[PDB]
């Protein structure tokens, strides 16, 4: 099972010879006693190369080499007429020429695999120009369908958000983003309040369809209380809980750290407990801002919690996994003194200016 | 600049000959003095193509050197004597051989861009094997992004989805999608309003893909958001209104059609407002269809939402999301005569349509009954 190839030589007993030759190397032989006929052949089904011996008057000769050119079927032909005939072979279109007699029967094989070998050659050659075209053009067409989906994704995200400056009694609330990232904070009962700075691991719109689970796992809890509740005095250190199993429960494949905290009004108590790894928050009182302790990966199933009283006038704010100011060891401890260098009209004049681009999001509670 | 030729001519007259006529023909000719100046020079410079005359010029050995560094670049052979020479160099990978004066023009030139040709092929197409190849690794590693895009699509719909069939006072909701692998835009909630209110709605976002489920999550977020905004409360042919200014202004440009219903538990009565309808009743007798005056798909900014019937003891509604099957081909409204009867067969049972349903679909397929 190998190409098939076509002689058209004059000779019986040359093209008896050439043909078992080339037939004992797995190349089908068409045999064609007369130029005309090896013609005929031709055109009802085409060989992949066509071998000939330039004689007369039987061969047809530069006759048959003018057709198939000008048929528009391309195939390698290779001549057996002496230079006038052989000049011209290749002038009209043929491989190569060779001499007779040649007593080495495998200096024909060579030159016949080399037509075959360069003429495979422009069609794979030419086949991989389509195919390579049919890839990208099926690629860019998911990569803009993706695109959509960043969009689509986005405008979502955005549209969780709280309202901005939305202030209670006298508590302003102002987030600025600039994306998984996410930050919301919805009352409870009057005089609760809640908030938090949820920093989904990874990206894109796979990464903002967590965020939106989470904000369906924030309000459905309070919401599964009717009213009174299931308990009394809502409780930062459970959310996070639920929050944690459900991520295990729906293969999100992300692990997602949050801060979360409940203010209490009414004894202007702040009970808080940290999702696990974000940059520490930012107290802010007499002008020194001040950290606060801070504890995982919120993502396991195991069958803490930060109370703290507060002033009258405070400052408090959260960043979404982004430093700029040297790592981990100093990237920690310089943070609290830019702070208090200049709340959101501060940190909005660091921000910016660089096209680097986890998206960064802070939430400032004055 | 269309090629570097190199040429090793040991006849001065000769090889300046040479140099001029495929200078001329756009070309760089490189004159090397004997057989080691090409061999120097090719190192170096990279030729791609070398013509050097067989007299002695190294000959045959200087081809054996330029195969040793496994480079790719053809040679001429300029072998003018009349004789067993030629075919040994061209063993060795010879592009062709030209005999000298060679008078002729044309034919030198014709086997010049031929051994150009053949070489830019094949490495235009290795070039190919190689772009390809990227291009299928980056394609198929988005096309998992994607399929884990799209896991992450319908796994999302698992925690937001009402628990079936839940029943309250006599009431039974009773819900099943069958998705088709690839998500749908469908998405139907009910929600009790007040303990003395009940609300059931089934949305189908228009076609299918990601961006569509991120709509379907907006809906939950829009029709409970207007629930905690304020015995009968509001009309949904309202609620429609202020939810269709909502997708406008997202600009996703995604079409979405609601079939919408409050139940009075008090007074057995429902107020129902469907837009992208295009509302069954079982009754116990023959088959009933919902009339609402107001049928606007919700894409125009203009809100023409209107809404309207006390409920039977043994009460039976069902709500379809675009799901067609033939019955001859029966389309559209040939599709519409038939159902009335089938529904009757099932019913109004979930179950019914249920063993009816499943047995490739366009678009996944979620539907809500009711039972009284």
């Amino acid at each position: 099972v190998s190409a098939t190839l076509l002689i058209i030589d004059d000779d019986e007993v040359v093209r008896e010879s050439l043909a078992a030759y080339l037939e004992d190397s797995n190349f089908k032989v068409l045999q064609a006693l007369n130029g005309l006929q090896g013609l005929q052949i031709f055109e009802s089904e085409q060989p992949d190369l066509v071998i000939c011996d330039l004689r007369m008057p039987q061969i047809d000769g530069l006759e048959l080499i003018r057709r198939i050119r000008q048929t528009a079927s391309e195939t390698p032909i290779i001549v057996l007429g002496v230079m006038s005939d052989a000049v011209e072979a290749l002038r009209l279109g043929a491989a190569d020429y060779l001499i007779k007699p040649l007593e080495d029967l495998a200096v024909l094989e060579h030159s016949v695999r080399r037509a075959l070998d360069r003429a495979y050659l422009r069609v794979e050659n030419q086949r991989y120009r389509d195919k390579l075209e049919a890839a990208n053009r099926e690629l860019q067409a998911s990569l803009n369908l993706l695109q959509e989906d960043q969009n689509a994704g986005r405008q979502v995200q955005m549209n969780m958000l709280p309202v901005t400056p939305w202030s209670i009694e006298g508590l302003e609330f102002s987030h600025r983003i600039i994306s998984g990232d996410f930050v919301d904070y919805f009352r409870v009962d009057e005089r609760r309040v809640a908030f938090y700075l949820a920093d989904v691991s990874g990206h894109g719109a796979s990464s903002a369809f967590v965020t939106v689970l989470l904000k369906f796992m924030t309000t459905r809890l309070l919401y599964e209380s009717r009213r009174n509740g299931t308990l009394p005095e809502f409780k930062p250190s459970e959310v996070l809980a639920h929050i944690n199993r459900g991520l295990i429960n729906t293969k999100l494949g992300k692990h997602v750290t949050m801060l979360g905290g409940v203010i209490d009004l009414e004894k202007n108590s702040l009970t808080y407990s940290i999702g696990g790894h974000l940059p520490l928050p930012v107290l802010f009182v007499e002008g020194q801002a001040g950290y606060l302790e801070g504890r995982p990966v919120g993502l396991f199933d195991d069958a803490d919690d930060r109370v703290m009283e507060l002033p009258p006038s405070f400052s408090l704010s959260l960043f979404s996994d982004g430093i700029l100011d040297t790592l981990k060891e100093k990237e920690a401890s310089l943070p609290e003194q830019v702070a208090a260098a200049g709340l959101d009209g501060l940190r909005q004049v660091f921000g910016l200016a660089n096209l680097a681009e986890d998206d960064i999001a802070l939430l400032v509670l004055s």
